[PDB]
C-alpha cells in the first residue's frame, strides 16, 4: 500500500533505446505503452523491437502494451544540397513539386506532397518547421509555388509544412502507411494510430485494412488537423471512430493558434473521457531532456496540467528514441504525475449527474466508482474483466484509488496497460463467484497492494447465464 | 476589440536601457516595470524610473513600478577557477571564511554565514537550482563536510537551497534596508519582500518603508517551504501582504517541482479569497532570452496560470537581459488574450455561501453578478478614489473589462496591477448619476464603449463625510 502512479507513459523506441540496454531501463522506470514509430525504420527494426519488448515484459512480470504509430502524409520540403540559408525580408521563394535535391538558399525547393498547388490559393500563409520559418504565397503556377517571407530563419532539409488553418486534402493513408499496417499486423500491435484524419471514414478505412490483414488493433485517432477541432461534430466524428484519442500539440498547435491549443486540449481530453474512451497526450512533453537531465519548470508544468485535465497518458518522443537520457526521463516524467494527481481537483468526481446509462456493465463500473469514492476505509476497486471493457469505463471517473483490471489474456492485461489508474494483474482461477473475488483479493494482497483491513470495491460478472457482462459489485473486507 | 485581462509584469535591466526597448516594452503592453535591487546602483533605478514616467504620459499610458528587495545572498561565494565538477561520492566542503579561493578539491565560501548551523548531517544542499546537489556528512565549528551525489558545473555566485525548509536567515537584509529608502525615494507603487518565513517579516518591511514616508503596497514573495507548509502558514503570510508572488524559482527547488503546480494554484485561489491580487512570477518565457519564439511548454505554463486566476504573469531576464524584450512581451500578450477565451476562467459562482460585512464589498460583488447575468453588458465601471473596488470587482471571474475611474495618478498606477482593470483618469466636479454619465461618455468618446452598451457602475453616492462606494448603476450608453 504505496501510492500508485495512475496516469501512464508512452515512450517511442528508436537509437536510444536499442543502444545498451536503455529498452529495459525504461521499461523498469515506469513505461506502459511502448511506441514504434513507422516514419522511421524498417520492418524488421520495429519487429526486432517487438519480440525484444516482449521479451524483456515476461522477465520483469511487465505489462507493456505495444503502439504502431503510421507516418501518414509527408508534408515536408524535401533536401537541398546543405545550404540552409533564408533571409527575414520579403525575399521570393520557390516551392516546386518538380525538383530534385536542389539547394534552397535562393527561391528553390522541392515539396513531397505533389499535391500543394491544387490546396494553396494567393494570400494563404505556410508555417515552415512548426512556424520557425513562414511564408505567404503570391501566385501558383502549373507544380509551382511562389511566396514570399513574412517571418524568416534556418531551413533545414525534409522540415515539415502547415498550411494556417485547414485546408491541405492529402490523403490520410499514405501507400507506405497501408504497407505498415500489414507490418501493424503482423507484429500484432496493441493499438494502431492514424496519422492525419480528416474525418472517421479516414479511421474507419484504416481499420479495415487493419481487419484484413488479420489485426483487430484497437484505432488511436492522431487530433492533428485544424479540421478535426473546428466544431463538436467535427470532434465527435473523430472521436466516436476512434478507440483512443491522440491529442497531437505540434501541427495542430502550428495549424490553429498556440494559444487556441489549450482550450482545444483540454476540451478533447474532456470529451474523450466522456464518450468512454481513452486519451493520449503527445509530442514532446518534456523536449529539454532530449539534451539535459531535468526537465524544465514550465515542461513539468504542461505536463502537470495534462494530467489534471484528465489524460490517460502522456507520451515521450526523441527523448526516449533518440535522447540522451531516456530512462531518466521516464523517472522523471513519472515524479510529475506522481506529485500532479495529488492535487485535489483530479480525484474527485461529480459521477455524471445528468448521465443516463443504458447499459448494464456501466452502470456497475458508476456505481462502484460512487461507492468507492465515498465510503471509507476503501482503498482499491478491482475490476474482474477478460475484455477490459469494466476496467475502461471505471478509469473514466476521476479518483485517487488504484484499478486493478484482472484477466488471463495478455492482450487484455497490455491493453489496459494504458488507461489512466489500471494496474493489469494476470489471474487465471478457474473459480467465479465470490470465490475468485476474494482469491483476487488475496492474490493483490500477496503482491503489497492491499493491507489486512482494507475495504475494497470488485466488479464482477455474475449470472446463471451464457448472455451479459459485469453486473455485480461487490463491497468486501481483505484478509 | 476584446482587451486582454491578464497583466504583464516586466524586469528592466541592460536589455531596456538598450536602443529604445524602455517604450518598446511598454508599447507592447508591460503593465508594471520591476526594479531588481539585486542588480544595479540606486542612481540606475532612479534614472530607470525617470524613463518610465517619461514614456507612460507620453503614450497616455498608466504604468506601475514594484521594488523588489534582494533578501539574503544564499549563494557560493566565488573562486579563482572551478566551472567544473564530477561527482560519484566526491568530497565537498563549505568553509564561511573565504573571499575567492578555488572551488575544485572541496572548497568555497558561503556568503550566508549562518548555514552550517542549519544544516545536519543528512542534509542535502542543492545548488543551482539543483543542478548541483550536496549530502551533508559532518559540520565542525563554521565548516560543513558534505558527498556531492547529483553533480555538473558550479559557476559564480550560485545559490544554495536546502531542500525543505531549513535555512534560518534574515530576511530583511543590510542591503534591503538601504534599497527600501531608495525605493521609497522612486515612490514605488508596489514593494516586494523576499524570504519572508512569517507576516512579522512583511511587518517589519511595511514599517520600514513608514519610516522614510513610503506607503507603498506590500508584495510578499512566496519562496519558501515555511510558508506553505499549512494553511495557517499560508494565510499569516498573505493577510499581511497586499500582493502574493508566487517565486516558483527557489519554493520550486525547495519542495519539489511536482509539489510546486498544486502550491501555485492553491496560492492563487487564496490570495482571491483574501480580496489580494497575485503574480506569478520569473521566467514565464525563458526560451525567448535567446530565441524569438517561445516553447509550446512556455505557453502551456503562462495560460494555465490564467486559468490557475492569476491576475499577473512577470518577465525577468527576458526582458531585463535579453534579445527580444519588447517582442517577449508580445508573445505573452496574445497567449494571455487567446486564454482568457477559455469559458472557465470567464464564469463565476459569485462566492456562494460567503458573507460580507462591507458595504463597498457588497457593493463589488452585487456588480459583478450582475454584470455576468445581464443581457448585453460590455463593461463594469468602478468610479473609486483609492481603487479598492477595482480590486474587488476583479477578484471575479468575467469575460468583461473593468474601467477604474480615479483622479490620483497613484491610484491608476495602483491599479494597473489588477486582473481585468484599465485605468482611467477622470475628475468630474459633477457628483452622482451626472458624474457617473460623464464617465461613460468619456469611455465612449475614447472608443471603449458603443452607443447601444448596457454599463454596470459602481460608484460612492451619499451627502455625507462618512462612507464609501455604496451604489450601482445599470446605464445605457448615449
Ligand atoms: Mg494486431
Amino acid at each position: 500500500s504505496r501510492r500508485l502512479r495512475r496516469t501512464k507513459i508512452v515512450t517511442t523506441l528508436g537509437p536510444a533505446t536499442d543502444r545498451d540496454n536503455n529498452l529495459e531501463k525504461v521499461i523498469a522506470a515506469g513505461a506502459n505503452v511502448v511506441r514504434m514509430n513507422f516514419s522511421h525504420g524498417s520492418p524488421e527494426d520495429h519487429k526486432m523491437r517487438a519480440d525484444k519488448v516482449r521479451e524483456i515484459a515476461a522477465k520483469l512480470g511487465r505489462h507493456v502494451a505495444i503502439l504502431g504509430d503510421l507516418q501518414g502524409p509527408k508534408i515536408r520540403v524535401s533536401t537541398f544540397k546543405e545550404g540552409k540559408v533564408f533571409l527575414n525580408i520579403g525575399d521570393k521563394f520557390l516551392l516546386d513539386a518538380n525538383l530534385g535535391k536542389g539547394e534552397g538558399d535562393k527561391e528553390k525547393v522541392g515539396i513531397d506532397y505533389k499535391g500543394l498547388p491544387a490546396d494553396v490559393v494567393p494570400g494563404d500563409i505556410l508555417l515552415l518547421d512548426d512556424g520557425r520559418v513562414q511564408l505567404k504565397v503570391l501566385e501558383v503556377q502549373g507544380m509551382k509555388v511562389f511566396t514570399e517571407v513574412t517571418v524568416g530563419g534556418p531551413l533545414s532539409n525534409n522540415k515539415g509544412i502547415n498550411k494556417l488553418g485547414g485546408g491541405l486534402s492529402a490523403e490520410a493513408l499514405t501507400e507506405k502507411d497501408k504497407a505498415d499496417i500489414k507490418t501493424a499486423a503482423l507484429i500484432g500491435v496493441d493499438y494502431l494510430a492514424v496519422s492525419f484524419p480528416r474525418c472517421g471514414e479516414d479511421l474507419n478505412y484504416a481499420r479495415r485494412l487493419a481487419r484484413d490483414a488479420g489485426c483487430d488493433a484497437k484505432i488511436v485517432a492522431k487530433v492533428e488537423r485544424a479540421e478535426a477541432v473546428c466544431s463538436q461534430d467535427a470532434m465527435d466524428d473523430i472521436i466516436l471512430a476512434s478507440d483512443v484519442v491522440m491529442v497531437a500539440r505540434g501541427d495542430l498547435g502550428v495549424e490553429i493558434g498556440d494559444p487556441e491549443l489549450v482550450g482545444i486540449q483540454k476540451a478533447l481530453i474532456r470529451r474523450a473521457r466522456q464518450l468512454n474512451r481513452a486519451v493520449i497526450t503527445a509530442t514532446q512533453m518534456m523536449e529539454s531532456m532530449i539534451t539535459n537531465p531535468m526537465p524544465t519548470r514550465a515542461e513539468v508544468m504542461d505536463v502537470a496540467n495534462a494530467v489534471l485535465d484528465g489524460t490517460d497518458a502522456v507520451m515521450l518522443s526523441a527523448e526516449t528514441a533518440a535522447g540522451q537520457y531516456p530512462s531518466e526521463t521516464v523517472a522523471a516524467m513519472a515524479r510529475v504525475c506522481l506529485g500532479a494527481e495529488k492535487i485535489p481537483s483530479i480525484n474527485v468526481s461529480k459521477h455524471r449527474l445528468d448521465v443516463q446509462f443504458d447499459n448494464v456493465e456501466e452502470a456497475i463500473a458508476m456505481s462502484a466508482m460512487y461507492a468507492a469514492n465515498h465510503l471509507k476505509g476503501v482503498t482499491a476497486i478491482i475490476t474482474m474483466t477478460e475484455s477490459g471493457r469494466t476496467a475502461l469505463m471505471t478509469s473514466r471517473i476521476s479518483s485517487g484509488l488504484p484499478i486493478f483490471a484482472m484477466s488471463r489474456h495478455e492482450r487484455t492485461l497490455n491493453l489496459t496497460a494504458l488507461y489512466r489508474g489500471v494496474t493489469p494483474v494476470h489471474f487465471d482461477s478457474a473459480n467465479d463467484g465470490v470465490a475468485a473475488a476474494s482469491e483476487a483479493v488475496n492474490l493483490l494482497r500477496d503482491k503489497g497492494y492491499l493491507m489486512s483491513g482494507d475495504l475494497v470495491i470488485v466488479t464482477q460478472g455474475d449470472v446463471m447465464s451464457t448472455v451479459g457482462s459485469t453486473n455485480t459489485t461487490r463491497i468486501l473486507t481483505v484478509e
